Formats: structure tokens, sequence, C-alpha cells
């Protein structure tokens, strides 16, 4: 089954993301920290990574940079979850290597539409 790795420190947000993805038939891999996310990405090879940019210990953008600088993980689409989504933030996130972004408060339909598009489109 296709798997989504969720990197989120907030319990409530992690639960919302898990429930929404599970409902679409996807399996999930979960972690609260950036470094751990890299470990899971290499070992479990997720099909998509949902990364909260505002983690307590590190910027999600720095974790994304590590992901894109590793040719074993670079192909995995990264969807950013952020509290700041002004035009300027949108551009910084794109430059950072994120394939898409979800702003807070989360629009569930946009979230699902985005993840389904990236997970199911044929290469």
């Amino acid at each position: 089954t296709k798997k989504v790795l969720i990197v989120e420190d907030n319990e409530l947000n992690m639960k919302l993301f898990h429930d929404l993805l599970e409902a679409q038939g996807y399996e999930t891999l979960q972690t609260r920290e950036g470094l751990s996310a890299l470990s899971i990405a290499r070992e479990n090879k997720p099909d998509l990574i949902l990364m909260d940019i505002q983690l307590p210990e590190i910027s999600g953008l720095e974790v994304t940079k590590w992901l894109k600088e590793d040719d074993d993980l670079a192909h995995i689409p990264v969807v950013a979850v952020t509290a700041f989504a002004m035009k300027g933030d949108e551009e910084r996130i794109r430059e950072g290597g994120c394939e898409a972004y979800i702003s807070k408060p989360i629009s569930v339909v946009h979230f699902l539409e985005t993840i389904k598009r990236l997970l199911e489109r044929q290469p």
C-alpha cells in the first residue's frame, strides 16, 4: 500500500492527518522529529512526505534540504505544512524543494486533493 510519512510534533495535528489519510486508504509512518524522519525515509521508503515546517527543534526546510541532497530520497515529493503562507512564504517553500504546501488552518479538501494528485499521478 502507498505510504505517507508524517513529520509532526503536535498530537492533534498528527491525528487529523492520520485519520484523513487512512480514510483514503493510505498507510502512514509517523514521527515528531526531523532527524528521525530522514531515518524512516531511507528505511521505509515512503511515497510522500508531509513535513511540518515549524518543528520545535529544527526548521522543516533544513530537513527537506537534506532529503533533496540525497539521491536515494530526492525523488520523494515533500508537502510542507506551515503556519505562514503569505506569497513570500509560498515562494520560499518552493525554492526549498517542497512540491506543495498546506497552510494553517488546514483546508482538508485542498490537503486531500493535493496528496491524492501527487500520490496517484502516473510518471
